[PDB]
């Protein structure tokens, strides 16, 4: 009711401007946000869940309630996924595989994910896949495809040839292409002599890697560069410039991840000169707090930025959404509601947004308007639009779903 | 109605939460925000109006309309006043100053500002001031209070000593303190062999400039770092560490500014620290975009975390809210009328906040509830709030106000 | 003699660690750089000398003695010359042709560069190129080749098109290709509405600028991506990604530019991705100081960086060097003297380093015995090798050759 | 010979320009570099070694042969003191106590340091000291100092009390006064509601903690601001400006870490304006890369700047030098070698260089010469001066001091 009513005024309001909130509602459904399944088990996976997190990201906070399996992981992602509207995906790391046995990475097989993808049929999820590069002793030196060792340098071609393979079937199975992501923490902690070699062994690798032609119905291969990983502080390998040539030039999608660059540096700028040389796009939306330290993403500036350019540019078929975060200092569930929360909040403000009137008033040099209007649209009436969105979704429009979370906790977490 | 609509369904979500958004209005009132004068001529002054602006500031736009002499000045600025709700003070700059003839700098008088000071007072306005020491010969060298030359040295010295007097002669007539703000721009384009000499001239510059004691009541001084400027890059004598140490030291207010500062640095963490030293705080709003841009403040990420930091800890004594912005690209007024009102809102968002129970459940290390809720306070109908403050100053509530500035540039701007 | 000993006593020190002192001048030999012209007149060229600088590009310092034209110039740029040792380059502006009447940009020749090449012929330098798409009517707007206005646009293009003929020709005459630059200054000052369209019009731009074939052997284009500009603060269109993308898929050459990248980014890491898809790379080394300030060229950590990775590489052939400065406030012969001497410093340094010992300990693993072995480098007397380098090529070994620029500064430049 | 040849050239060409190399070497003995005994067994102690480094702080490598207790400790120390040449000091974490039974970090005493304290001064090494407010159940919180439970921050309190009188014990037995530095953890990993609260806790901790007074010439007590750290990322307690205010308001030493600021901050600059309002210095000469990384210091710009800042000044009695960072990576005797030899280097450079002439070029607006001679300063042979001090202190001049390090490793660290 008082919802109902925010929700009249709202729409009168936004109609004033030339703006239709149904329809915002309604483009809104057509954009998916991928959850990344690790923020539920601190990046265990269950390969070997307890076994130190490396390749230059980490894991702070030690809060209780981490999943220890794949059951505990569905059933976290699912009350994560009552409490976020709309469409969602869920998006795997290969070494959330299920298997009875021990698997070798470069060995891995559809048949690993068959849970998965039994529960995303029957969850309505779209699947995104990727190889895990880390945490492994074949991982251990800091290279993995751009190692200098052929045999180990093999072991992850191999490795990701097969994870191709794995989200290939998740497309086939889903009837919706899987995207799988390429991230490797290569790189070097200190003073580097070569940086040329390594970077020349990774083009090579991933040339092999993507060189089974897939099915785009089912799979799409991206690549995401990175700036700096703890422990790998002065060089990477795949850097931004590397992968920008690399997927301009091998033509796979590229992967942008707002937590992976220079300070002050903003993935919102590229997607806009990115797409004009590269298919589609994988954007991991994640909050870098004076490193890579992956926060959970707020609806903050660059969100609503990298928003905005998704959604003024139409890329509704060319972007893939996704988060990358992991925060183990507080709920985990509420963590990933948070987060996805948000940027579904930063999507539908920006097909709030009155664009072309904006645009025009750019074209015509009506610098004025535009920023007085840009601002203006910060004023406005949205969060009755999205609390109708919520609630059409039978999902809490506010605070509300915290007591969810606290009651899981309780009832559930607690005992783990 | 709509108005008061959505007011009333606000009211009621925040009493819900806590919160009184009566009382929220009424706590709004007493935070006054200082407007810039110089945004309106481009920092000209009327001085030597056309006659380059230096010290490392730059004006950039060159959109037409600027105000050439007081009287535009006070009209400009009268329509931006009516267009932004609540309470305001107007900041001066010495070379704003109105006579008939020239006078030195070192010169200046009470009586050179009484027309200012009057239509304050028809206003209703507090006033605040600064000594002018740029775009000037004797600051061509880059240096002016740290000057090696005692000459030039003294001229600013007294030019400084000068000011003071203005400025409580501002307190004693307004009945309110006009915070008297330094700021110079000393420095050095490039590799610097002395950065302390500079500095142990101009630790004793201040230390006279502010041996004259003056009424509290009607006058408190201020100093303002600053990282660097166009031209000054490699050094700048009043800098962060400097000024921290003059003003605790001291005692008197400190001056921070948003676009003085490192990358990614940020003011709104240095409000708690530098209050448990110094008496006040002179607070210069700004937006800099790349370099000490000057560009208009927006409702963002820093301007609310300013706000918030004033508002949380009950600063409404100690802080001075004052904008410092220049953009010369688009209408004057509306750059005046985006900035200010964009801090008030950021200030009422404060003003709306549950800090209580937020601080609450920090202090138990609830992090989980608190960054949650904080979050959710974004999608709290607080516009609805604001439109009822606009609304009670007779202020349009939404982009109503640029037919305003429409109109009066169509009317007025046009013919200068 | 103290020079001959000096140099006697070096080159068996690094003989000891197996290094050529011998060789190392003889590859220094091959590595020219390329001196900008613009440095010598405050970028002022000679369509309309004076006549603001523009394109978000500043020059401070107006120090006295500034080249009034092409036979200031290029007598300012002998003298720079007589006091930097070994191979240079002059790297030429549209701006600077030499024309009895009035060229529109649109329509320049070779014709209107005879005087130049004549002269380069005379110094033995090879000469480089840039249309100059600022400081002009139809860049005023802040757009040239991502201009809206088809006709403005096709201004900008027209201007490229001859630009490359006038770059062909030098080629062709000088039996060196002229590496063509592209660099627009194109942006916004402000938050924008659309970063796709005038990403998208430069795109078929430079297409069509460059569709016409030329000889490889007399020419090169390259393209110059920029983070941001004063007066173009919030956008650029020729964003790194963009060139990055443009180069590697048309397979032009990529500038790199050391002063265009954001807070702690550098180019020297950019070299070995980037000669991974682009067939070359034009480096335009310089000193941001806070900002795209255009400080000259030190010794220092960065300058080296870019000289290691050029030589560790061997990109002598695929590898263009030049300067991209500009310091009004000194000596502008001693400007480019300073920054010229420098980068040769730091290319010295990196042919004195034993690079495969270094390699072959880094590939052990031995991480320890690298670093310390890097950092003893520094300690080993190439400060003799340079001398002897400067000796071999008439031109002063150390600070004496200032002595010379002040003399000059006397006779000549004093009466400017 | 070649040595003593090289010698006496340099001792030419510098006293042709005013520098006399004997005086240099000796105010170099003038300048004892602290060593940071933390290096050797990763920040392990000796209360608990295996117990994970907590604090924000990382320990990035496990490179073997770390020492395991006092006595390998001092071994190790040993081996880099014999190939680090002239004065040098350690640096003590209150965990390197030394007893048979476990000792409340609230209740050690000057008799668990006495080993240490012979050790010192059978080595002839001034002694520094540190309370050691992390890796600890009562710092689990992230809170010591500023932690709301009042018997908490009691005991933290207590312990900074008691290791002022270990360190006045240091002063009074070696004669030379220590220099207790105080570094604490407390922030927060995310948003923050309240920063002041912690602060006005930690401001009154402070003024108990050093309530008593103690004598100064055995004893300093020194603040070290930091800007964050891993898993604190958005708010430190002990900022810069809190720190500052605090040193300058009850006078007492300022640390200043060069890994502790933001992006492109300097600690170099920020020296000169300190020591005017600071009694004293204390400097952390560290390398951070991209975030508080802690890699060994290397002979780069910024090491430079603040060594010639220290010299110019003739800071030889205000500052304190010392080493904060640790690398794990790499063998950590070479790592300490490397970053000391690298810290006197620079000092050295400093000591060479012609500062009066370049004070009074510089202040007579000849910046032109200025930068000339800064730059050609680094082409001059100090690399003899400095091997010559090596010489004289029966240190290796060059890279054969590896072969000791590795010889050391064979024969011991093998074995651990
Ligand atoms: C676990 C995850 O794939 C990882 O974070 C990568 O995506 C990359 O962002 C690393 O910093
Ligand atoms: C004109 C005005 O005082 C000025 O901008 C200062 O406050 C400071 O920001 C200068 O760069
Ligand atoms: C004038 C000169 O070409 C210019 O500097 C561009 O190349 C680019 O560096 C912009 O600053
Ligand atoms: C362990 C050591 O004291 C520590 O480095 C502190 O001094 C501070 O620099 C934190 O990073
Ligand atoms: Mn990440
Ligand atoms: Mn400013
Ligand atoms: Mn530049
Ligand atoms: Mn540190
Ligand atoms: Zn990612
Ligand atoms: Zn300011
Ligand atoms: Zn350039
Ligand atoms: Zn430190």
């Amino acid at each position: 009711t008082q919802l109902e009513q925010a929700w009249e005024l709202a729409k009168q309001r936004f109609a004033a401007v030339g703006i239709d909130v149904e329809e915002a509602l309604r483009q809104l459904d057509r954009l998916p946000v991928s959850m990344h399944c690790w923020q539920g088990d601190d990046v265990s996976g269950f390969e070997n869940p307890e076994g130190s997190l490396t390749g230059g990201i980490q894991a702070t906070g030690n809060y209780p309630g981490k999943a220890r399996n794949a059951s505990e992981l569905r059933a976290d992602l699912e009350q994560a996924m009552r409490l976020i509207p709309g469409p969602k995906r869920l998006n795997l790391h290969a070494i959330y595989l299920e298997s009875d046995t021990p698997v070798s990475r470069d060995q891995i097989k559809p048949e690993h994910f068959k849970n998965w993808v039994e529960w995303a049929k029957a969850n309505q999820l779209g699947l995104d896949f990727n190889p895990s590069c880390f945490s492994h002793p074949l991982s251990a030196d800091g290279f993995t495809l751009s190692h200098a060792d052929d045999s180990i340098r093999q072991f992850w071609i191999d490795h990701c040839k097969a994870s191709r393979r794995v989200s290939a079937y998740f497309g086939e199975q889903l009837g919706t292409p899987s995207v799988m992501n390429i991230w490797i923490p290569d790189g070097m902690k200190d003073i580097t002599v070569d940086r040329l070699a390594p970077r020349q062994r990774l083009l090579a690798a991933l040339d092999e890697v993507i060189s089974e032609k897939l099915n785009p119905a089912h799979h799409i291969d991206a690549v995401e560069s990175k700036l700096f990983g703890i422990g790998a502080e002065s060089y990477t390998v795949g850097s931004n410039e590397f992968y920008m040539g690399y997927a301009t030039s091998r033509q796979t999608a590229l992967c942008l991840d707002a937590g992976h660059f220079h300070p002050t540096e903003v993935i919102s700028d590229k997607i806009s000169a990115a797409m004009l040389y590269v298919p589609q796009l994988l954007l991991h939306v994640s909050r870098p707090v004076r490193w890579d330290s992956d926060h959970v993403v707020l609806l903050d500036d660059e969100t609503q930025a990298i928003a905005s350019e998704i959604v003024r540019h139409d890329l509704f078929d060319r972007v893939h959404i996704g988060l990358d975060f992991f925060d183990a200092s507080i709920n985990r569930i509420a963590a990933w509601v948070i987060g996805t929360r948000n940027m579904k909040k930063a999507l539908l403000r920006a097909l709030l947004e009155p664009t072309a009137e904006l645009r025009k008033l750019e074209a015509p040099g009506d610098y004025t308007a535009r920023l007085a209007l840009l601002e203006e649209q910060k004023s406005l009436p949205w969060q009755a639009v999205w609390e109708m969105y919520c609630q059409r979704h039978d999902t809490p429009a506010g605070s509300e779903w915290l007591e969810s979370v606290r009651a899981y906790e309780k009832e559930i977490l607690s005992r783990r």
